[PDB]
């Protein structure tokens, strides 16, 4: 039962704005949408302390081995005005997340809002070509992911107010790769990402789904 006997687990994150904080990414250059000075958002999240990642990780016995977190980054390729996020799309970031036990992946927001081409099911054979749509990318990911880290375990989590091809598409495939997929609801937020309140709710129901696992 005790702490002591495996240590704690370590928890990585795989995200996209909305784990980000300004000095608490890495790599460090990663783009950040909280805590960044001189850039002042119509949001109250003001202190890292606040972030939903930084809570589950101090409130239940973990360590964070890496956040990797991008503001504006894709899962798929394809970014906003069909730029070529190939520079920093979740699929680019997946081997460096140091030696995590357990991986947060927390994207799919920006597949979403800038309209990338969600294409089909795919769960071998990938292309670059390919990969700029949503479901080869998220199916890519997903792959890969359990490739890498065999030990590890991986966690979805679907914002809430996604479209709902990127909605349905993530929990199918979480389905086919045998992936917990996190449905957030009820999430507040303040220009279009949480807040102090929005935080502390996916906090509490990303704990209700890793917990009993
Ligand atoms: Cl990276």
């Amino acid at each position: 039962e005790n702490l002591y006997f495996q240590g704690q687990k370590k928890v990585s994150i795989l995200g996209d704005s909305y784990s980000t904080f300004y000095g608490h990414v890495s790599p460090a250059a990663n783009l950040c949408w909280y805590g960044v000075p001189g850039e002042k958002k119509e949001n109250d999240v003001t202190k890292v302390e606040e972030t939903w990642w930084y809570r589950f990780i101090h409130e239940h016995g973990f360590q964070l081995e890496r956040n990797n977190s991008y503001s504006g980054s894709t899962v798929c390729h394809t970014g906003y005005e069909k730029a070529d996020y190939s520079d920093r799309s979740f699929i680019t970031r997946i081997h460096n997340l140091g030696t995590p036990d357990i991986i947060l992946v927390f994207g799919g927001t920006n597949d979403s809002w800038a309209g990338a081409p969600i294409g089909a099911y795919q769960y071998d054979g990938w292309t670059k070509a390919d990969l700029y749509s949503f479901r080869p990318a998220f199916c890519y990911l997903l792959a890969s992911l359990k490739q890498l880290y065999p030990a590890a375990r991986i966690y979805n989590i679907t914002n809430s107010e996604l479209s709902e091809e990127v909605t349905d598409s993530m929990d199918e495939i979480c389905r086919h790769y045998g992936i917990e997929n996190i449905r957030l609801h009820d999430i507040d937020k303040q220009w279009g990402h949480p807040s102090v309140q929005g935080m502390q709710s996916i906090d509490a129901q990303v704990w209700e789904s890793v917990s009993p696992i």
